């Protein structure tokens, strides 16, 4: 097709949410709301990545929401756009 997900094995939500294994436990959003977002766990730090734009999130503040994050950062996401 016309689209293309960064990394395809993350397509799955549920994948997605198994990333979060060893999520560090100073990171306060959930393994839920950033899985939901698109995101998963690249291993480093607190940094996500989303499946569908490729995009990185990382050094969370409080307030913060995944969905809101996602869209202020890349906007053009197919994922942001589709929901
Ligand atoms: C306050 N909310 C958090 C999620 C946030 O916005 N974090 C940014 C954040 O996640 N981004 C997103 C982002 C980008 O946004 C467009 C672009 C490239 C990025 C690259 C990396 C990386 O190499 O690890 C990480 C994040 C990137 C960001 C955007 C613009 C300027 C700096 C950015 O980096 C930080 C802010 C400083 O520490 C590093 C992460
Ligand atoms: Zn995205």
């Amino acid at each position: 097709g016309t689209i293309y997900p960064r990394n395809p094995a993350m397509y799955s939500e549920e994948a997605r949410l198994k990333s979060f294994q060893n999520w560090p436990d100073y990171a306060h959003l959930t393994p839920r709301e950033l899985a939901s977002a698109g995101l998963y766990y690249t291993g480093i730090g607190d940094q996500v990545q989303c499946f569908a734009c490729g995009g990185k999130l990382k050094n969370w503040e409080p307030g913060d929401r995944a969905w809101s994050e996602h869209r202020r950062h890349f906007p053009n996401c197919f994922f942001v756009l589709g929901r």
